[PDB]
């Protein structure tokens, strides 16, 4: 019934990490002091985060994070690229989940660790920039 | 034959650095693979009190600031004295290359007159170099009004 918010790349994350990913422990850490949004991610026990950043007043050590996303500032991101994120990521998590189990069973397999490609990640950002117009989603 | 070519950030900061920093020590590290330009600094000063610091009668102090593609680039930020981006061949508009240079003089001007202070008053804690954003930014401001916007793309 009374449901009305300002759409902010945070409000924006919630919705589509519920609406298309909410099977997984995968949480949200809003640094404002150091303009950084955590996607703090747990699959089961294995825990990575993605960061977004402003490279403008952000501090980040990239190895930290599987990937390090810089946002414009005040004008935050493009909507077909967030999105581009939510879907590749999915990709990510459930390629991620059968070779995690691979892990347990495969005595031959040394370490886990996830693989976020850019190449294919950038695809997807093509390959839902084809359905909508320039979009930008703000930061807080 | 010969050609003729725009500048690129290396060879303009290269240039620049000489013509404006000649009494520094400076030095650029292009780091191809990482697509990061890093510009490092030296400062010198002779130790007399035979004052006693951590680690290490000529004491030296290094550092570097860090140009980078992030887009590209991995980076711990927390390495360097800055960290400025650059937007992938696009590059750095040649205000922002000049007021780097012109402000980093005066950080390093800065910087050698603390360093100095820094082993002759008892008082003083510790010694580093200062890189204030905003004073970053007056420095860029004050030659984009100067001249007129230009970019100065990155090499390949
Ligand atoms: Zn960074």
């Amino acid at each position: 019934s009374n449901a009305m918010k300002k759409a902010t790349m945070l409000t924006y994350l919630e919705e589509q990490l519920e609406k298309h990913l909410g099977d997984y422990e995968v949480g949200l850490d809003w640094d404002r002091k150091n303009h950084t949004i955590e996607v703090i991610v747990r699959l089961y026990e294995f825990e990575d985060g993605l960061l977004f950043y402003n490279p403008q007043k952000s501090v980040v050590d990239d190895e930290e994070y599987l990937v390090t996303i810089p946002y414009e500032g005040k004008k935050g991101l493009r909507k077909a690229v967030l999105d581009g994120f939510i879907h590749y990521l999915k990709v990510v998590l459930d390629e991620g989940q059968s070779d995690l189990l691979d892990f347990l069973s495969d005595e031959t397999a040394e370490v886990f660790e996830l693989h976020w490609e850019p190449a294919d990640f950038e695809a997807m950002i093509k390959k839902v920039a084809e359905t909508e117009k320039e979009q930008w989603i703000a930061y807080p």
